[PDB]
DNA sequence: GTCCGATCAACTGTAGTTAAGCTGGTAAGAGCCTGACCGAGTAGTGTAGTGGGTGACCATACGCGAAACTCAGGTGCTGCAATCT
């Protein structure tokens, strides 16, 4: 409690080992339910009134450690990287209704959503950055998932080690859903992982978005 | 250590005891070589035990391949509805 940060509400065991992210799916309609992955890989959603009575499993990952989660609330599901390579989405009411959106071939690190709209970022560890639209999975029938469904780059960064440069291409590349992909685990330079990304969310900046790579290049882009 | 000089016998003048080998027929020393009898010497042997290394058989390990099982791709009609007519 903020007002009263002395004793917390409550302190209950979750999870076996370090939690890595925790994230609110508020509604108009429904419990504010909250989801918590951790090292032991579970990602569990549960509601603050009773965890004992209300604890819920969507998945084990293996035990990565770095997974980004976020809550789509345009379309009231929550986006996660597999911990691995994949982008998924699950419905907060519907656990086991999990879809892949995406496959990379390296490590989703950073991931980001809006309030306004269904847009949602992917970053991975080998520089690249991926748009899709999550709202055209979620709402729609599952027979032609594997065709109806893509993604766009947006940017992707590269260096060389001899040149020393960051590379930045601006280049479009369209990725459609491999759904029955393999994960996969292709190591790349240091500096060009992508750290963090997040759209801007009022109006006027709704179509505005910030990335980062880790050497320190962040980058701005206005989508008109 | 040495000094005097008495004194058994050293080294000095002639008067009287010792072999060697002849005639032999002979038994006496000093002896030789084969043989036998036990003690000791040369030395490989007779049980008996400690250690080691060889051989067989196993299972444990990974790594590549083989088939298993799960979960979701893909085929094709037609119940039902909508575009063109």
């Amino acid at each position: 409690d903020l007002t009263d940060p002395e004793v917390p509400s409550f302190y209950d065991q979750v999870h076996d080992s370090y939690i890595l992210s925790v994230s609110t799916a508020y509604s108009d309609f429904e419990d504010t339910v909250v989801s918590t992955v951790a090292v032991d890989g579970y990602f569990y959603i549960f509601n603050p009134k009773d965890i004992a009575t209300t604890k819920t499993t969507v998945s084990r990952f293996r035990g990565s450690n770095l997974v980004p989660v976020v809550y789509c609330p345009q379309i009231y599901s929550y986006i996660y990287s597999d911990g691995a390579s994949s982008l998924r989405a699950v419905p907060s009411r519907a656990a086991f209704a999990v879809h892949p959106l995406v496959s990379r071939e390296t490590t989703i690190t950073a991931i980001g959503v809006s309030r306004l709209h269904p847009m949602v970022l992917a970053g991975s560890a080998d520089g690249s950055l991926i748009i899709t639209n999550a709202a055209r999975r979620l709402l729609h029938g599952i027979k032609n998932s594997s065709a109806t469904q893509k993604s766009l780059r947006l940017w992707k960064w590269d260096y060389s080690i001899k040149d020393d440069k960051y590379r930045i291409d601006s280049s479009y590349e369209v990725y459609p859903l491999t759904v029955n992909d393999v994960s996969k685990a292709k190591i790349d330079a240091h500096g060009i992982n992508i750290t963090c990304t997040k759209w801007n969310e009022t109006s006027a900046g709704g179509k505005c978005y910030a990335f980062s790579n880790s050497a320190g290049l962040l980058t701005l882009e206005y989508l008109s």
